[PDB]
């Protein structure tokens, strides 16, 4: 039925620097923040606070931006029936918050899904980021399902990969979850990256791929929880991009 | 010891979506129709119709948690506030209400609107005062606004296109009435006004020189939305120095991409 793709929320790496664990983590580990845009705690990883370096956290008006968009879709009554996410933390974290605001927390088990990681090419490292798995997701108190088998595992994913292979395997994980969900539910919410709402859609339209420079030029538009929509044509294969069924959301900085 | 905080109103609807904002959001009937998630979901019905939003525009959802998650800093430091006063401007007094909320004393505490505190009335467009909201019709509006208070400057004893070092003094009087009729009812004072107030009402409060005009202006167009400065006194005597402020700074981004799409 429908789709709805989104971008995950504001980041703390962004918004405090590259340099924010030394705004936040002391010599001994201890998580001290610094600023009320900071959230009260952290996840503790296993394997230690550096691992935050490659997969940083939403900040608190990340949580924010997520959980009116979850509100905003209860009010105008949009049952979603299951949720994908990008194992990035952001993603996590801001799929989470989507389902507080949802007010189905306790109902959704969010599927975490390592083909909907953003293009390989914009990782800020050599190799891939270091994920929380699922059962120390669940630990940490994010509602995800630890049941879940992904279409495309962690292990499937070439570090540094090329536009094509990266809009292949969007193309391929999409079509995977269309598929596992057609007997079960109307409605579908992936939460990943700017990338993914281009990437995961664009072939899902019937209409050919755009080369990689208008692929850049169309993923720096997307904003924090950027939000789109694509309803099924009966049952065709191909789906057209609808009015998304919430507001959008726009805010400055502090300033 | 006995302190006073002086802090910026929360994030405007008229920066966020511009001046002309009231044409997006009312239709020709007078209808309040939101077109983003960052509008809230009602706006306070007023005197004279919507159009007196255009000189007095209320603050955005953003702006209500910025002022909620300061109001909750608060709480969690364990500092007690005594009295809030706030300018008479709309974004103001929902700043403080929201303050109050995270502070949890939405029903104990009562604003005190004091026409004194709005900022530089050079900067206000025309040659007209806005159509300010009542505290009477405040409260009828569920913000916490106390009937009762009488003001050391009324609305008509305010100077339209009034002068820097006039409003640098004014600012100063008021600040030191606000202080002088507190002193024996509690200790601890908010003042929620704009980002002029910051340095206004504290700098010959410190004995400090006030800047000129241009200096003073680039240094207000740094203070953040809920930007939250202290202020400290030794006992009894009107000795006021700057102290590090008893919460953590509050600072976000914007929400990024493109601010039109399609």
């Amino acid at each position: 039925r429908c789709l709805f793709v989104c971008r995950h929320g504001e980041r703390m790496d962004v918004v405090f620097g590259k340099y924010w664990l030394s705004q936040c983590f002391d010599a001994k580990g201890r998580y001290i923040r610094t600023n009320l845009n900071m959230p009260h705690s952290l996840p503790q990883r296993s394997g230690g606070f550096r691992d935050y370096e490659k997969d940083a956290p939403i900040t608190v008006f990340g949580c924010m931006q997520a959980r009116l968009v979850g509100e905003a879709l209860l009010e105008s009554n949009t049952i979603i029936d299951h949720v994908y996410c990008s194992p990035s933390l952001r993603c996590v974290q801001t799929a989470h918050n989507i389902l507080k605001g949802l007010q189905q927390e306790n109902h959704l088990k969010i599927r975490v899904e390592p083909g909907l990681f953003e293009w390989t090419k914009w990782v800020a490292g050599s190799t891939l980021p270091a994920w929380i798995p699922p059962s120390e997701l669940a630990a940490a108190n994010l509602s995800v399902d630890t049941t879940y088998r992904p279409h495309i595992p962690i292990s499937k994913l070439v570090v540094s990969e090329s536009y094509d292979t990266y809009i292949s395997r969007s193309f391929q994980v999409t079509k995977e979850i269309i598929s596992e969900c057609k007997s079960k539910g109307n409605n579908i919410l992936i939460v990943a990256h700017a990338s993914s709402l281009e990437a995961c859609t664009c072939q899902l339209q019937g209409l050919s791929p755009q080369n990689s420079k208008d692929f850049v030029q169309m993923v720096r538009k997307i904003p924090y929880l950027g939000f789109c929509s694509c309803e099924e044509l009966g049952e065709t294969g191909i789906w057209q991009l609808t009015d998304p069924p919430i507001l959008p959301l726009t805010h400055g900085p502090t300033g």
